[PDB]
């Protein structure tokens, strides 16, 4: 069965940064209580706020909720940062009260505005999604580059990866360099990951194969697995380096077995062309399952193509179609071609 | 008389229902003054609850890193104390490894006790836990464990996740009869999600016997809701007659809906639509106007039609740098026919 070795092998950039749009990807990551509600309704905003927001969640009871959103609020009024950040979230995600994005960006915008640079990045990412707060890439920049220019590491990173990689904000690959630098200096991986990706592909800086080898190393080096594959293409192809196809392998092992899905498709690819490494089918297999299940549709045609034989595993019909259907729908039009043929 | 080279390129087909590609464990996990002196007098006599009020106050209030550790000591007094909600605060704390180190074996300890006596909001989000193996050790069996006992206390989310888990994951075993026992759960609350993948149970013939009558009524309860998957599946179903007589008129406002809601493969089949003239007036503009709302979400067809009309100046200005940029993306997905016209433009 050679017939799956014949298909053509797609060749990748030495930096594969993600599809995701960056704007998603930043956006993922008794007795007593009467002596402490007199000293809120007396004017202590600190004791409002913890009694208030230790209210709203220990109690599933609906005018318990109310109640202690009084209390949250009449500190907010006081100019808490924490009672306006709490405020601004019960709004921007409809949680106990009606979801008013003019509300919600008035305490948001409030809490930011005297808060952490992690409150104005918070309020930032927020500005150019929409939801919660009524959209702004204008002020989205602005909060973002303030926390940036604080020292925050995320908002730089975040003011670089729009700079550089958004179908929201502008282009500016230059300055996208600046603030990638300044996160890369203080150990974020993903930041000097993309600041390599922009010393090779000269986007914002000169073109230079020693400076995209140093940050991607510092990347590399703690474990990133898409700095890890990065070095795999730049371990092969001699980029800073001298040419050593072993070492290139070392790298891709290290990012499959810290779940790059790209990776561990190669990995699959390595073992079951006996080339770099012995031959062994059932690896292959197993590499390939790894990254199937992860949403790789060339993995899911590999390892639909390997059951529909028997190659490595056994003859699995169902599970054959299960993988090429799966790996057809995202496009792969030889998988439907063999999905034709098995009736 | 360049768009017979387009209008002569297949069409996709699918299913009469489409289900997510993702796995269903990843989709589930996405789903001090004189009254603190009377506080801390009730936590130093036993009272577990004041001692888990003080001790989480202490923590997320203060910085100072002697109250910080003041405050853990009083919520491990609670947890020891039996206190449901100190159990599973001092559990995210070795789980998330926040001011005391990771400890999956200690964070396993008091998250199966809070579990153990909480709420099947609580059970399932242990349960899932279990399968993800982060911040527990990864055990699927425990993972089951406690989501079917979130599921079977009467909680939606569970019941539909233990109809998934034993039908469309990797992770877990295939049970098409437990699946359907536990979808049929969930969709009698209510659940879109769980009537959509019940009614795909019943049409392919997984878990019970196929009936279309089935199908359509689980389907239709789903879809009425604005379920874009589900509004689909209708689409499908009125056009070939499935459980109902075909009307190609219905089946579009279906597609229509399913469309407007976001959905790339209805949005794909509204740009065949107005492509081929054949069932509505051909509008090549709004054509690659859906084509481009399904091209960047993935739909591997939109993005090769969207590059050849941006090539040849289709319905859009011609534009070879975006049409390149459409026709790369489509053929790292896989389309063969994709490449072909990315070798004939240099």
């Amino acid at each position: 069965l050679d017939a799956l070795l014949a298909m053509p092998v797609k060749e990748t950039k030495v930096f594969v940064e993600s599809n995701e749009e960056p704007l998603f990807v930043m956006l993922k990551s008794g007795a007593w209580m009467q002596q402490l509600r007199h000293q809120a309704d007396q004017g202590d905003a600190k004791s409002a706020f913890w009694l208030g927001r230790f209210t709203v969640e220990d109690s599933r009871d609906g005018k318990t909720i109310d109640e202690g959103i009084r209390l949250i609020r009449r500190s907010a009024e006081g100019g808490f940062v924490r009672a306006q950040l709490y405020l601004g979230t019960l709004y921007a995600n409809g949680t106990h009260v009606k979801a008013d994005p003019h509300e919600a960006e008035k305490w948001l915008s409030r809490a930011a505005g005297q808060g952490s640079p992690m409150v104005q990045l918070y309020l930032g990412l927020m500005y150019g999604h929409g939801k919660g707060v009524p959209r702004d890439l204008n002020k989205s920049l602005f909060w973002v580059e303030k926390a940036a220019d604080r020292g925050l590491p995320h908002a730089q990173l975040a003011r670089g990866l729009f700079a550089s990689f958004s179908h929201y904000y502008p282009r500016d690959d230059e300055k996208a360099v600046l603030y990638l630098t300044k996160a890369a200096k203080q150990g974020m991986p993903m930041a000097q990951f993309y600041l390599a990706l922009m010393y090779q592909r000269g986007r914002g800086v000169e073109q230079s194969n020693e400076q995209a080898l140093h940050w991607n190393m510092l990347a590399a080096e703690q474990g990133y697995p898409d700095a890890e594959y990065a070095m795999s293409r730049m371990a092969e192809l001699g980029i800073g380096v001298t040419a050593d196809k072993a070492w290139s392998m070392m790298w891709l092992d290290r990012a499959a077995h810290h779940g790059m899905p790209l990776a561990q498709y190669l990995m699959g690819m390595a073992y079951l062309e006996g080339k770099s490494v012995p031959q062994d089918l059932p690896v292959a297999a197993a590499w390939f399952y790894k990254a199937a299940m992860q949403g790789n549709a060339d993995a899911q045609l590999r390892l639909g193509y390997m059951y529909a034989r028997g190659i490595g595993v056994p003859v699995d019909k169902p599970k054959a179609v299960a993988w090429l259907e799966k790996a057809a729908s995202a496009g792969n039009t030889v998988a439907g071609q063999w999905l034709k043929q098995l009736d």
